């Protein structure tokens, strides 16, 4: 086996390369990892110079523009370009080379904004995403649709997973570009330092489910060596296991100890309310995995971003 991980200088890229050294990768496999020094993969010279000289029999490919919701509202023409590109490159340059299985990585927030919840992985295409982020979400919808193209076409096993929001080591902490958890690590962090208070975007009361970055991980190592369905896979927590931005901010302040004031920005965009995914799939192939506690998780994270 030759498995090339695309992005896997990114958060859960750093998280397989983490679970794989921790004694995960079985023998016979070569983990080759590589980032945009390797290989710009919008360049589809450099893409095809990639994949001829590093030949793949299994490809996990994250390599995309990724940002939070305010990062989305700004560039949605670039992250619907560069994300088609790197995807389109990827994938055709994985064809060409003869790979066995080639998995993507998708989004719970490329879902139709109007729909019935909790949300599963037929409901990929039925209706528009949220105006916020169509670009990245299309671009997202996309690789199901080329998925599907080379799978009914050339028989390809083609397939991709579709995780919650993601946290964990190795992030963007980036305020302004940044995620919520990731994003909130470091504004309380500053607050710390600055002796100023916490400013929550938004009203605190949208809903999401929050994966584990190292959690995802063991589970996207699972889904190259045992998922052979075409149709993606939820890779999330329970519907149940869904917090509100209030209750995630809570947790933050909780691991990081923070003794100062919290006030929220109402003025501030709360971008998609809800987004309840199903792990129905996931729980009928492995009802036996267990998740890391959402408090020890957040805990481990602002333990790492203080340390590094
Ligand atoms: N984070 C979440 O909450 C979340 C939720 C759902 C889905 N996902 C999926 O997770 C995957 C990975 O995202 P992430 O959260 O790990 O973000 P990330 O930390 O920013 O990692 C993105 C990776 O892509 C690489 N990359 C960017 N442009 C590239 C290019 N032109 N050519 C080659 N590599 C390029 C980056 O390398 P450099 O630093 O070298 O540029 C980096 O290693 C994405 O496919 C995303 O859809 C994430
Ligand atoms: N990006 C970001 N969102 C925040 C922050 N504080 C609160 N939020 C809330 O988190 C949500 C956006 O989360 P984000 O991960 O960027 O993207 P989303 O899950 O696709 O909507 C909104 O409801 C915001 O009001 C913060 O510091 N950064």
């Amino acid at each position: 086996m030759r498995i090339l991980v695309t992005g896997g200088s990114g958060l859960v890229g750093k998280a397989i390369q983490k679970v794989v050294a921790d004694g995960a990768g079985l023998p016979g496999e070569d983990w080759v990892f590589v980032s945009s020094k390797d290989a710009d993969l919008t360049d589809t010279a450099q893409t095809r110079a990639l994949f001829e000289k590093v030949q793949p029999t299994h490809v996990i490919h994250l390599a995309a523009m990724v940002g939070g919701l305010f990062r989305n509202i700004k560039y949605n023409l670039d992250f619907w370009r560069k994300n088609v590109h790197m995807n389109d490159n990827v994938l055709h340059s994985a064809f060409e080379v003869g790979a066995r299985k080639v998995v993507s990585c998708l989004s719970t927030c490329i879902f139709p904004d109007k729909t019935t919840y909790p949300i599963d992985e037929t409901m990929i295409h039925n209706g528009p995403p949220h105006n916020s982020n169509f670009g990245y979400s299309y671009a997202k919808r996309m690789i199901d649709v080329q998925n599907r193209a080379y799978f009914q076409q050339y028989g390809c096993t083609f397939t991709a997973v579709i995780p919650t929001n993601v946290f964990g080591p190795h992030d963007n902490f980036n305020i302004e570009d940044g995620h919520v958890l990731p994003g909130l690590i470091h504004k309380v962090h500053l607050a710390k330092s600055s002796g100023s208070a916490l400013t929550v975007w938004g009203t605190g009361n949208p809903r999401r489910q929050f994966i584990y970055s190292l959690d995802l991980a063991q589970l996207f190592i699972w889904v190259l060596r045992e998922y052979n369905e075409v149709e993606p896979i939820i890779l999330s927590v329970g519907e149940e296991d869904e917090v509100s931005i209030k209750e995630a901010a809570e947790a933050v302040v909780e691991a990081m100890d923070f003794h100062g004031e919290v006030t929220f920005d109402t003025t501030k965009s709360d971008g998609q309310f809800k987004k309840t995914a199903s792990n129905s799939k996931l729980r009928t192939y492995l009802p036996d995995f267990r998740f890391t506690p959402f408090k020890q998780a957040v805990k481990e994270t602002c333990a790492w971003f203080t340390d590094n």
